[PDB]
């Protein structure tokens, strides 16, 4: 056992709160917010020895990273940026730093209860993010 055990599976989006101030601040255009807005997204977490892999799944877009924790690697974001991102365990949340354009953003994931809780920060605005396992 490991490392991210608690977060591997199969997980469902169940409620938002303040997405699309989060986008507005990101950069994301009117029509990807509306329509990035509506998605349900699943999201499938593994682990493969040192590899994690979180695919997310929806009606908009399909997304796929894999990484090792500390290790810089490229990642297409769902809105389309190409960024220069970072994942490490903190204290049992997962960080995710992404940097593009002189810009950054941290997304934080952490099991609470039952729930996988996703809080993304961009300046001083965040978006809160709850999935339910599938
Ligand atoms: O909810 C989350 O896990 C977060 C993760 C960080 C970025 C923001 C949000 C992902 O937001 C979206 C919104 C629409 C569709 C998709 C995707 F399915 F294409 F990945 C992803």
């Amino acid at each position: 056992s490991h490392m991210c055990d608690a977060f591997v599976g199969t997980w469902k989006l169940v409620s938002s709160e303040n997405f699309d101030d989060y986008m507005k601040e990101v950069g994301v255009g009117f029509a990807t917010r509306k329509v990035a807005g509506m998605a349900k997204p699943n999201m499938i977490i593994s682990v493969n020895g040192d590899v994690i892999t979180i695919k997310s799944e929806s009606t908009f877009k399909n997304t796929e990273i894999s990484f090792i924790l500390g290790q810089e690697f490229d990642e297409v974001t769902a809105d389309d940026r190409k960024v220069k991102s970072t994942i490490t365990l903190d204290g049992g949340v997962l960080v995710h730093v992404q940097k593009w354009d002189g810009k950054s953003t941290t997304i934080k994931r952490k099991r609470e209860d039952d729930k996988l809780v996703v809080e993304c920060v961009m300046k001083g605005v965040t978006s809160t993010r709850v999935y339910e396992r599938a």
